[PDB]
């Protein structure tokens, strides 16, 4: 199922594993450290802003992790 989406979109937990490879933990962590999620989580899980995704690949695109 590849969906493509723009960086304002409703993407899932199964998606940022896919786009990162990493865990769940992960990504709560990395991408409220991004600039905070925009993404709409109102029951621990929901709908995420793929925003969220650029920003937090953003600073580890440029520290270069791993």
């Amino acid at each position: 199922m590849q969906h493509e989406l723009q960086p304002d979109s409703l993407v899932d937990l199964k998606f940022i594993m896919a786009d990162t490879g990493f865990g769940k933990t992960f990504i709560y962590d990395r991408i409220k450290s991004g600039d905070l999620p925009k993404a709409k989580v109102i029951h621990g899980r929901a709908r995420w802003l793929y925003r969220d995704h650029c920003e937090f690949k953003n600073k580890l695109l440029s520290r270069a992790n791993g």
